[PDB]
């Protein structure tokens, strides 16, 4: 049983991950400058 | 041997590598307000 498609699924959840820590450092500095 | 894998995954890897240069933005805009 073979497929490519988990791979790069874990790759998008991955990155979404990273998408949404930078989500958390902009409302991070949208608190901090208001 | 021919696929079409390795050329989407290397797109992902160079906006990875993009991502990352975002995030160190980030953190340094996060360094310098702070």
């Amino acid at each position: 049983a073979n497929d490519n498609s988990e791979e790069m699924r874990h790759r998008f959840r991955q990155l979404d991950s990273k998408l949404n820590d930078l989500k958390s450092l902009l409302k991070e500095i949208a608190n901090n400058i208001k």
